[PDB]
């Protein structure tokens, strides 16, 4: 069923400047857009911020502005900081939006309607920085900025608060059979597997109804008014992750301007997502509330949620590394480092390692043998002689390779997509370095052509599939092989030799990653 492929970041808290996590999540949003572009899909990719709430309001009155300001200038930053990063994503959503703001209203009524949402209470704690609504088995001693015994989260570490209010809520513990029946029906809509066993076993213990309105008051009035009573907002939560299908209603213009808000999903193809891109700390409300207010109103389901290992929510800025390793290459460090844990170090010790290592001697290096006027002295693809066994066992290679990394790009597990590229690649150096091809220009030109040729073959399918990790250094590889533009993009040339021979190389002017001191 041809739809077009609708890949999502979490959109972010405003409380605070943007740091690695944001951009990490948005990243990762950015490559699976990226692969599915260069597969030669239809992509819409959204990012954005989520700018009401009580935590956004008192972080404006800490710095002593009103909450309008405060959300316009730090979602500029957002943008800002989204450009330098050099992503392309389609659509940059803002909960202050009038036409999200209209959209929650319609959920908010079909749910009410569907006879899902009642008035009743909330008595228990919350934590102001996650909104989340804990039970008294995630709470613990601790103490707040001002050295003082409090009670925290046990997810977030957070100072937790007692909250007793009467609030819309919303009947969740209706939707446990129907949850349970989706998780064990698409074994793969949560991602990692280890994440999808936690969402399965919390499910499975029993699930309270959730409070989706809050008393006006809390909130510093800084929230989406319940539709009839003016005297509650909509929940964070509830306004936030309707996003999504607001994002999936959004005709948007060549700027990127919000230009319209179509009344049914359907019409622009894109609902519901294929994956949600989220952090770890965020799991519930995506794998269990989302997929219970979707229930509710009778909408689709997403496809996939990927947790990834950081926290949503000593400094590392990644625009002032980017600036020192390069953007492509500070990219694939984040993405080739750390799969679905924290673990994995991020120092410039094992940072510049990587770049070296793999980067520079593995990729760059054999990009630069298969161009050099040395080895290749008519500066074309050469058109190859009869094949080896070992020439056809890193053919075969090259040929499995597209297939294995599609795999990896589609579960999504971009780490292993990356090592089973660079594993091609490792193999290539070998082979060039048995067959010596700086020998060969004098000892055996016809060999040379196959050699060569091959080399060439395995360097453009492995940059393709690498395109997505590193957009620019892509293209610049594929200007130095002289590969076409419409060879550059779309599933035709996955396959071996897309590329005729006599193609000629582009121009020399040149290192392409370069090396850096320990
Ligand atoms: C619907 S995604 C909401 C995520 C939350 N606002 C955060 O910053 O972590």
């Amino acid at each position: 069923v041809e739809k077009v492929f609708f890949v999502t970041s979490p959109i972010y808290y405003v409380n605070a400047a943007p740091h690695i996590g944001h951009v990490y999540s948005t990243l990762i949003t950015d490559v699976i857009g990226r692969y599915h572009r260069v597969k030669g899909e239809r992509v819409f990719a959204l990012t954005g911020t989520d700018e009401h709430g009580q935590k956004v309001a008192e972080a404006a009155k800490q710095k002593q502005v009103s909450p309008y300001d405060f959300t316009t200038a730090v979602a500029g930053e957002f943008k800002k900081c989204f450009e330098q990063m050099d992503y392309s994503i389609d659509y940059f959503i803002r909960t202050t939006n009038e036409q999200h703001k209209a959209v929650v209203k319609e959920l908010w009524t079909k749910l009410e309607q569907k006879g899902d949402i009642y008035l009743g209470r909330y008595e228990g704690w919350y934590s102001i920085s996650d909104e989340s609504f804990l039970t008294p088995q995630n709470i613990t001693d601790g103490v707040d900025k001002d050295g003082n015994p409090c009670k925290v989260s046990l997810e977030s570490g957070h100072v937790v608060t007692w909250v007793s209010e009467e609030n819309y809520m919303f009947r969740l513990s209706a939707f446990r059979e129907r949850l349970l029946e989706w998780y064990h029906a698409n074994p793969g809509c949560i991602v990692p597997e280890f994440r999808r066993r936690e969402v399965i076993r919390a499910v499975e213990k029993g699930l309270p109804d959730l409070s989706v309105s809050r008393a006006r008051a809390t909130l510093h009035n800084w929230a989406i008014p319940v539709p009839g009573n003016p005297d509650h907002c909509v929940y964070v939560w509830l306004d936030a992750l309707t996003n999504y299908l607001t994002g999936s209603r959004l005709r948007v213009d060549e700027s990127g301007k919000e230009v319209s808000l179509v009344d049914d999903f359907n019409e622009l193809e894109r609902f519901p997502a294929d994956v949600h891109v989220i952090g770890k700390d965020i799991l519930k409300f995506h794998a269990i509330y989302w997929p219970a207010f979707l229930l509710s109103a009778g909408l689709p389901l997403p496809k996939k949620i990927v947790a990834h290992g950081w926290w949503t929510k000593n400094v590392f800025d990644p625009v002032e590394k980017a600036e020192e390793f390069g953007y492509d290459a500070l990219k694939y460090f984040l993405l080739r480092e750390s799969g679905f844990s924290d673990d994995g170090d991020y120092s410039d010790k094992n940072m510049i390692a990587r770049l070296n290592g793999e980067l520079a001697d593995t990729l760059g290096n054999l990009v630069m043998r298969c161009t050099s006027a040395k080895i290749n002295v008519n500066g074309e693809w050469p058109s190859p002689a009869a094949y080896t066994e070992e020439d056809e066992s890193l053919i075969q290679l090259i040929k499995d390779l597209p297939g294995t990394a599609d795999h990896y790009y589609l579960i999504p597990d971009i780490q292993k997509a990356i090592i089973a590229v660079f594993d091609v690649l490792r193999a290539i150096n070998a082979y060039v370095t048995d067959m010596a091809p700086w020998k060969l220009v004098k000892t055996d030109p016809e060999r040379l052509r196959t050699v060569l040729y091959i080399t060439l073959e395995g360097v453009r399918v492995t940059t393709l599939l690498l395109s997505p990790i590193l957009p620019r250094k892509s293209v610049v590889i594929f200007d130095m092989l002289g590969v076409p533009e419409v060879h550059r993009k779309g599933i035709e040339n996955f396959e071996f030799g897309a590329v005729p021979p006599g193609t000629r190389l582009g121009p020399a002017v040149e290192v392409l990653f370069s090396k850096r001191s320990t």
